[PDB]
Formats: structure tokens, sequence, C-alpha cells
DNA sequence: GCGATCAGG
DNA sequence: GCTGATCGCA
């Protein structure tokens, strides 16, 4: 049953063809500055495997690898493209990535290996990675002739399924959702990630001095106000302090305890002033140990950069994900943790950094696809949202719009666009699921385009079996014909959803695409870092900045062209945090 | 390894 | 509502 192929000791010409399969592979699951332990070549004249220390000498691989012309067909381009970027390697000519192309067919399935994507069409000849590595301290790269023949089965199967992936998009409509937007997305963010973001350690290191002082404080305050010392960061220990010795109310309770999170200790503060500290430590724990320390972790010694990786083939909703460090989901809204983003600075001196974010994409994209009358008209008067949307479920004037109800109105839009049940809405609001329930109908009758949506789209879902995006994304619901209210609820609000953020994930993904395009015509040395869902953060020369106020702006807003205009504010400054 | 927690959009 | 990082405890 074994594969045949040549285990090559030198490259040659036939390896060189204008078309072929190949594995360029990275054991380490965080792929930068990481070993390349084999090479795998499939074309129309064989299988090869080649050592990497062979191939990565040989002038004419190197420049084959690097010619457009000559294309290559691989699973997860990204990583191979990342690691040969540490190595002054260029990968170009990548027309087709297994990885995105399983991914655009169905997010749900998972693929993470090859052996994944090929069982989707009946191909098994291929072991999954696990198998072959192991997993955990037991992970680790097989003999030259294991690793070989997995190599090489892996570019066989490249080989076998391009055709049929290709030809299954191509029904689904997502030719070039593949090839003019995840393909060229992938070059993108392999740029971005091999960049990285400079950070200020010193600056880090002094943060993390200062709240080590000030989370010192405060759990000897907590064990004062107990009585007692204890691990406070045991919701175990912490909840015999609270619910026993204390006897403080048990408003809610978790799957094997007492519920300590933090929108239930808000309601147990007039109690005892222990609740208080204990939500302060809990914040200042936050930034100490994810923030400081764990950022620190990550942070590249000679270079002091960090380098995320940006998961593309995750979401089912077309959103991308960050890891090691996840650099999306940095602190913001509290001054204390946004401080935090004062240690993102400029790579180069006398650089700059410049955030664009969209103003609204959801609620704009969610007036496009509905084309309600009353949301499309308030987006083109460009109004607050959320004052506008207060003003027509409560029935009053501008003038009369109190920031009471400003707010409600405002998680009433949060949660139309994370489509969140009325269940979340009550909890959010604090308020009973009734009352929410009121507040949705409410809604629907100031914009009745949208509850038409909201039916026809749930209705749509159950009829084909699947949502689309605004650029032929997809997302299956086989749950939305479930028999269990709950489980049919879910999938009704996904069924809702992905169309709005989908959408507004294919719009920035464009964008990007877009704007490298632009930043290269005009000659800029201004590049982008990260993308955070809505909002597109780079790093350019002071005497770039005039022009990145006009650029990067109009980019973005004319990515798509939608029933309502798109908006984009931007700001730019010394760090990420002055970017305000 | 996995539940409980909390950060962002 | 989701994804990722942390912790404590299995
Ligand atoms: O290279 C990223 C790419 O690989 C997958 C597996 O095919 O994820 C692996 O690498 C990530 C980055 O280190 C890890 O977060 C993940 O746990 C690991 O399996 C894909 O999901 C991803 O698109
Ligand atoms: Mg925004």
């Amino acid at each position: 049953a074994k594969m045949a192929f040549t285990l090559a000791d030198r490259v040659t010409e036939e390896m060189l063809a204008d078309k072929a399969a190949l594995v360029v592979e990275v054991v380490e699951e965080n792929y930068h500055d990481a070993p390349i332990v084999g090479i795998a070549v499939v074309n129309e004249h064989g299988r090869f495997f080649l050592r990497p220390e062979t191939a990565l000498a040989d002038p004419q691989f190197v420049a084959w690898l690097g010619d457009e012309t000559k294309k290559k067909s691989m699973f997860d381009s990204k990583r191979a493209a990342v690691a040969l970027k540490w190595k002054g390697i260029e990968l170009c000519g990548v027309s087709f990535d297994l990885l995105l192309a399983a991914y655009l067919l169905d997010p749900a399935q998972g693929v993470d290996d090859v052996a994944a994507a090929a069982k989707m069409k009946q191909y098994e000849a291929v072991r999954p990675d696990e198998a072959v590595y192991g997993k955990g301290a037991k992970r680790a790269v097989p003999d030259e002739p294991v690793l070989a023949e997995h190599l090489v089965r892996k570019a066989a199967a490249i080989w076998e399924l391009e055709r049929p992936f290709l030809d299954e998009l191509r029904r689904n409509e997502q030719d070039r959702l593949l090839v003019e937007l995840e393909q060229p997305l992938s070059s993108i963010l392999a740029e971005m990630e091999f960049a990285g973001v400079k950070v200020d350690t010193k600056r880090l290191e002094q943060m993390g001095k200062e709240l080590a002082e000030q989370l010192g404080t405060v759990e000897q305050r907590i064990y004062e106000l107990a009585g007692q010392e204890f691990n406070i960061n045991s919701p175990k220990q912490l909840g015999v302090i609270l619910f026993e010795k204390l006897q403080l109310p048990v408003l809610k309770k978790t799957k094997t305890g007492y519920s300590t999170s933090a929108d239930v200790l808000e309601k147990l503060a007039p109690y005892h002033e222990i609740v208080e500290n204990i939500l302060h430590y809990r914040q200042l724990g936050k930034l100490q140990s994810t923030y400081i320390e764990g950022l620190l972790k990550v942070v590249r010694p000679d270079t002091k950069k960090v380098h995320t990786i940006f998961n593309q083939a995750l979401t089912q909703t077309g959103r991308l994900s960050s890891t090691e460090p996840n650099l999306q989901n940095i602190p913001i809204r509290l001054e204390e943790g946004r401080k935090i983003r004062q240690a993102f600075v400029p790579s180069e001196s006398d650089w700059l950094i410049f955030a664009a974010d969209y103003s609204q994409i959801e609620l704009r994209v969610l007036a496009h696809i509905a084309e309600d009358d009353n949301l499309m008209e308030a987006f083109r008067r460009d109004l607050d949202i959320h004052t506008k949307t207060a003003m027509d479920i409560f029935q009053v004037s501008e003038d009369e719009v109190t920031p009471n109800m400003r707010r409600q109105a405002k998680a009433v839009n949060f949660g139309i666009v994370y489509g969140i049940s009325d269940y979340g809405l009550a909890q959010n609001l604090n308020i009973s699921r009734k009352e929410a329930a009121e507040f949705i109908e409410r809604y629907f009758e100031s914009f009745p385009g949208v509850k038409r949506y909201m039916e026809n789209i749930v209705q749509e879902a159950k009829q084909k079996g699947y949502v689309t995006t605004l650029l032929h994304r997809r997302r299956y619901l086989p749950d939305i014909t479930s028999r269990n209210f709950n489980v049919r609820s879910f999938a009704e609000r996904m069924a809702m959803n992905t169309p709005i953020q989908g959408s507004a994930a294919d719009i920035i993904k464009k964008a990007m695409i877009d704007l490298n395009a632009r930043l290269k015509e005009e000659r800029l040395q201004a590049h982008l870092l990260l993308q955070v869902h809505d909002e597109l953060i780079l790093e350019a020369p002071k005497e770039e900045m005039e022009r990145l106020c006009r650029l990067v702006p109009e980019v973005m807003e004319q990515a798509v062209t939608l029933r309502v205009p798109l908006k984009v504010d931007y700001h730019y400054g010394s760090t990420w945090y002055d970017a305000k």
C-alpha cells in the first residue's frame, strides 16, 4: 500500500515544473522563526521528498519558490510563507490553498490538517498530523522514512483534491471568494505577522511594578474584611468566604458551585465592603497576569516585537482570530487597562501608529441587506444610531432621550449585532426576559424592514440549509430544523446574524487587500500591523500621516458599495494608546 | 484537561 | 455570541 516517491539527495529540473503540490512542513504550532523539517513536491513528473538544508540552499529551488509563474497548491500556505520569510526566502505563486478552500466550503468542519480536508471528498490515503507527530510532551518529528512518506502523502492528497474542491467552490459561487479574497489576504496576513508589533517592555515592566503594589494593598484589605487569608483566585474558596462566612445572598449558581462573576458581585456590593475590593482585585489581576506578564512572555528579546498568528480558517462568521498573543482584546474600556496600549509603539524612530475603524459597519450592513427604510435613512443622515433607536422604541424626541434610554437602546443594538437571545438581552440590561422581549417588539415596529429580514432569512436557512454573506461566504445551519426550542432558536439567530457579521468581515478583508494595493502604488512605507474586526492598525513615518488621513478612510469606505454609505473614523499618535 | 472568569469587537 | 489567555483543581 506504500506510496512511491524519490527521496532526493539533490534538486533536479523535473522538481521545478510550473505546477505542483508543495509541502514545506513546519511542525511547531507557532511557526515564527520555526524549523522547516522537510519538503515534498508532487507534479506531473512524480513525487519527491527533499531535505530542507539541501533544498533551501539550492539557488534553483529558491528561485522556483519565488517565481510567481510557477504555480503551487498547498495546505496552510501562510505557515510556510512566514517560516520562509524568517529564513529570508520569498514564496510566490500559490494558486490554491486547501485549508482555505475547505474552510469556505464548510467552516463548521473544523478542518485543521490535510487528512481532515481530504476526508471531505472520501480520500483517506493520508494520516492525520496528530497521528504522525503525536501531541503534548509527546509531540516530535519521526525518523526520515516516516516523515518523508507523510509529507509525500499530504502533497499527493493536495494534488488530487484541488480539482474537486475548486469544482464545488465554483458550484457554490465561491471561486472568486477563494482566489480574489481569502488567498490574497493570506499573503497580507503573513506580512503583518512577520512584521510584528514593537513593544515598550520597560513601560510594561514599570506598570507591572505599580499593579503589583496596588494588588498587594487590595489583597491585604480583602483578608482584613474577610477576617482570614485565602486564595481569592479560587472561585471555590472565595465562594465559601462570600456565601457561607459572610452570608451574602446567593443570586446565581454555576454547574459546580457558587457564581462569582462580575455581574453577580456588582449586585452584592451594597451588602459588604469586601465585594468592591474583590472586583478591583479581579480587574488588577486580569491586567497583571494576562496583559503584562502574559505579553512579556511572548515578546522576542532581540527585537522587542510580538508576532501574533491570525487564524484565517476558524470562525463560522468569516472573522479572523489572533493568538500568541491575542492582539484583538487589548484593554480599552477602562482607563487603567487602556494604559496597556501605551506599550505598543512604532517599530522605527519617528514613525507613528495610525488606526482607522468602521463606524457601525454591522448595523449599516443590516440596513443594506434588510432594505429597512428607517434604518437606511438614519445612516444616510449619519445620525447617532443609539440615540435614534431610543427615540423610536421609546417614542420621544431627540431632546427627550435620557442617558439611561440611550444606554438601553445601545444594548438592544449590541444584541442585534451579535445575535444574542432575549434572555441574553435581559441579562445584559438586568431586566426580565419579558421586558427584554417587549423592547425587541418595539424595535421591530420601528424597523419593520429588519423584522421582515429576520423572518425571511430564517425561512431561507430552513429551505436551503445555509445562509450567505455579501461575498458568498456560507454557513450551514442543520440545527435550524431541531425540535428543541433552545437549539433551534440559536440556529435561527445565527441565520439572522451571520449575514450581518459575515458581510462586515468580507468588507474589511477586501479593504485590506485594496489598501495594500494602494499603499504600493503610492510607494508609501506605511504598512498594516493588525486587524481588530472592524478596525485596521498601521504604522508609518510621521511624514506620511497627512496622506494616510485621506487614503486609508477612502479605501475602507469604498471597499464595497452599499445602499448606505460606509463611514470610517481615524486617529494617529506615538503609541497605540494615543491613536485615539 | 476543563470549567469559571474576563478582555475585545 | 465568540475566541483566546488566565487561573485553580481534576
Ligand atoms: O497555521 C495556522 C493554521 O493552523 C491551524 C491547524 O491547521 O492551527 C494551528 O496553529 C495555530 C497557530 O499557532 C494554533 O492556534 C492552533 O491551535 C493549531 O492547531 C489552523 O486552525 C490555522 O488556520
Ligand atoms: Mg468602531
